[PDB]
């Protein structure tokens, strides 16, 4: 079990002003640290944040969080469940900022809510340095869904933070699960919600990407295929080719028109990953994977996700029999027999 710690700097807060925090299980025989960002959509104005506060309050407040959480999947300490990193130090960072981990705005007399996701990540890193992170060899910042997009937005800022604090030996890397979306045409009739959100949150994006797209166009940096080329830290991308959240936003719930739409979506996703050397993209209809208990089951070309991540670790010291770029070529959901049922 991972144990809750509320942030000692109580000015770094969830949406409603309660302290943010993290859940931790230390492994004193290991110099590997895994910091996982939870997902859970977002809110973008007063009225829809108020609705979220009524029925999704754990995503906006720490007042009701439990003392412990069970580590599952990549956060599990059991070798049978986690062949990749079972002996690592484990951290689960709850998502209570509703801002895709991008915000840097405090509650005030003009702001009903605080959007502090980017600051929460940096404060967790700071407080962990006193609990053993100072001795780390590798810090892997991982996340699923909104947390996966959060990895892409924040991994280089964590690398910069540690360099500036005097820890240039810690190797910072990212693992983005189910956060790689396409700003495509919908099947039936979007990006305007992200544009409004960024202004509402005082959202921040990585430097190089912001310099490319410039003022007013920072929403572009929330799309993996546009922000990834600007990143300096190594990032492994996990994305189902027919992601359920992508299809929901596309208004897809089979005749020729829909068949061609679905096949084109898989082809476009595969194209965006052609030049991503560390990636895992199966031809399945699903959403999220890395903290699911059965994340060991899926395979692409005969290689499981835990194996591909281990091969990635070796590459950061092509490898015979140990691949790191694994993207399905078959064009319909569940043409891969190992897809989740
Ligand atoms: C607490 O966090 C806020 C926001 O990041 C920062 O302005 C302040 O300096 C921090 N306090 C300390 C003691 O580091
Ligand atoms: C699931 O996340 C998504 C998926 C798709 C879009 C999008 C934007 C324009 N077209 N489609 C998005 O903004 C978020």
């Amino acid at each position: 079990d991972l144990r809750l710690h509320l942030l000692l700097n109580t000015s770094v807060t969830c949406n409603d002003g309660s302290p943010a925090g993290y859940y931790l299980k230390e492994s004193r025989g290991s110099r590997r640290w895994l910091l996982f960002l939870e997902g859970g959509w977002y809110c973008f104005n007063r009225e829809n944040c108020d609705s979220r506060y009524d029925t999704m309050r754990r995503l906006m407040s720490s007042r009701d969080w439990p003392r412990t959480r069970t580590g599952t999947g990549i956060l599990s300490s059991q070798p049978e469940e986690n062949p990749y990193w079972w002996n690592a130090n484990m951290v689960f960072i709850p998502y209570c900022s509703s801002d895709v981990w991008s915000g840097a705005s405090s509650k005030s007399e003009k702001n009903e809510y605080a959007f502090m996701g980017a600051l929460i990540i940096q404060e967790v890193v700071r407080e962990l340095l006193g609990r053993g992170l100072s001795g780390a060899k590798v810090l892997l910042l991982a996340g699923s869904s909104a947390g996966g997009t959060g990895v892409l937005l924040n991994v280089d800022r964590v690398a910069e933070q540690l360099e500036k604090l005097g820890y240039p030996a810690i190797q910072v890397r990212g693992l983005a699960d189910s956060g790689w979306f396409l700003d495509n045409k919908q099947y039936r009739h979007p990006t305007e919600a992200i544009r409004r959100g960024i202004r509402y949150w005082n959202g921040v994006v990585p430097e190089r990407c912001r310099r490319q797209f410039q003022e007013g166009e920072e929403w572009n940096c929330f799309f993996g295929y546009k922000v990834y080329p600007t990143l300096r830290s190594p990032v492994f991308v996990v994305q189902w080719l027919f992601d359920e959240a992508q299809l929901t936003v596309d208004n897809v719930h089979v005749q020729e028109g829909l068949r061609l739409y679905i096949q084109n979506l898989g082809r476009e996703l595969r194209h965006t990953l052609k030049d991503v050397p560390a990636s895992f993209a199966p031809a399945c209809l699903s959403h999220e994977i890395i903290i699911r208990s059965h994340w060991t089951d899926v395979q692409v070309k005969g290689t499981s996700l835990p194996r591909a991540l281990h091969c990635w670790d070796r590459s950061l010291h092509p490898l015979k029999g140990c691949p790191v770029h694994l993207v399905d070529s078959c064009p319909w959901p569940h043409c891969n027999p190992s897809c989740p049922t």
